[PDB]
């Protein structure tokens, strides 16, 4: 086992500090840290140093439940790349989260007996909680484009808050127009409208205002 | 697989920030972190991180039509270096774009099974989406010499402007120089008029003004 | 052939006068008065007099374009109960729209000619392009629960916005979840997000808070 | 590279003195459409310049743009 640099872990505290927890930087930064399968010690330090106290909480909570739907898909297929063959392999919770025999406190040993599989699981597991604690923790039909704002920090912000809501994923691109159309106050308004071609995507749409918006 | 640093991430992601995306230096920029052939993968991650949401979209539409016409060219001609002699080596959209059986989200698999020169048209495609983007985002005839402007910074912006124009590339030299001539205001039209040599190139132009300009 | 009743006619008129094109009860009123199966003429006449000139010159057109998608659902089924077997009985728009030979201007003759397929296919599309008129003459993201509103009201409002809109059929469901719990003011936003159960699905969302609104 | 659509101006007169300047000049002769083009674009006073602009098709010729011009022109 190789710790982790607690220089890069020091700039990603300071990046999480100043950018917040959603900016892209942010994920792009995490992504990088988490390029190389880590040990449940190395991430849960990590998220210990990076994270606040309850921001901490409400990612343990998550990473535990995304590691129970791991686990449930382990029983639900034998061939987990996680589990083996026989049922001797079967990979409990405890070994997830380092809590099992030979683990608790002891990164060396965790090394040992974990799996390239279960290192990449837990890996996974963690990269989703820490996503879904930062889409909660700092509305799309309340989205309307600002006397000065430009067009396409508009559809940057309204494409963000419409991808990352409660809508289902078959759901979002005719939302996404429908808000392009009544939104986007109405000289965008009735740009769009008096389209002679049908624009039927978004990209198409952002695309055709962008060739034909008023240079100003 | 190996992951880009994401120190250069963050550098490039700060000079996107503060020079824009059409500036030459940003352009330089994006040439040397696309030195080594990238995976899906690592330019998906990249312009996620990059770019914001609106030139995120953009960027996508861009690259998929790219690599639509890289696909039509590879299926007028079966001796493509992402292609193979066989009819089983031809590659489709979803080995392109990362979709593919076996490639979906995982970075190794991708390398594992992606040719070279899959990755090289992958990079050239991006790269030429990231130009369309930046070009599309954010007039040379209507430029003219101020009252109280010098001739270099006048020089500079209608450079500028001819050079990241909708002009042929053979067309910019004659037009800077007709531009000089009919612009800049009377005295520096006269200046230039009166010329014993005949200068046929903006920087004997520029160098002649400089020369023999009034002091003042 | 026998003439709808003047009286009829005129309490439809009258009807269509005072409650509008697009109430329930008058197109209650309009499926009562399309129970039969019309001739052109029939269907003709009572348009030119229950609506007035500019809805029915728009209501022409939809007729025409709905008679036209009817014709090329013909010839791409040579069973329509319009058509016959043979080429001969195919079935022109000239005898759907009445301009046939032997029919302009004559019921009699019209009545005589024509198939009982064609007469119920000219009554359908004859209904449908009443609808698409009558939502055409006279936005459901800018629809709120107004402070003295009750929430029948508002989420009949709603429904109805939602679903005579351009939104594809399936979208509807998930924007009226989301438009009931972003909309409908804070105390019955509250009340839906406490709600033990998940609901999926407005009728369910309507019950919950009928059952639990607090009266006033 | 002077060359401005008057206020009272019509399209043709313009595009006549437009076309006969570019043609008669020092451009080389594969320089002259684009250089038209990009004149009609930038030059053909606002009303024009988006009735050009918001074009559902790409006009990519100096005739298609004078044709789609004289088509969709407001008729004063």
């Amino acid at each position: 086992w190789t710790p982790l640099e607690p220089k890069l872990i020091t700039r990603l505290a300071d990046t999480v500090r100043t950018k917040g927890l959603r900016s892209p930087i942010t994920m792009a930064e995490v992504e990088a840290l988490m390029s190389s399968p880590l040990l449940p010690h190395d991430v849960t330090n990590l998220m210990r140093v990076i994270l606040g106290p309850a921001p901490y909480a409400l990612w343990m909570d998550a990473w535990g439940v995304q590691l129970q739907t791991v686990i449930a898909a382990a029983t639900r297929d034998p061939r987990h790349p996680a589990n083996g063959q026989g049922r001797g392999e079967r990979t409990n919770l405890n070994r997830l989260k380092g809590l099992a025999d030979g683990m608790v406190g002891n990164p060396q040993g965790q090394a040992a007996l974990l799996r390239p599989g279960e290192l990449v699981a837990i890996t996974a597991s963690a990269l989703q909680a820490f996503r879904e604690v930062a889409r909660l923790a700092e509305p799309w039909a309340d989205i309307m484009q600002g006397p000065s704002e430009s067009f396409v920090d508009f559809a940057n912000r309204l494409i963000k808050a419409v991808e990352g809501s409660d809508l289902p994923p078959s759901a979002r691109a005719p939302v996404i127009i429908d808000c392009f159309r009544q939104k986007s106050q109405p000289d965008i308004q009735q740009l769009i409208r008096t389209a002679p071609s049908t624009l039927t995507t978004p990209g198409e749409i952002i695309k055709y205002v962008l060739d034909r918006q008023k240079t100003a």
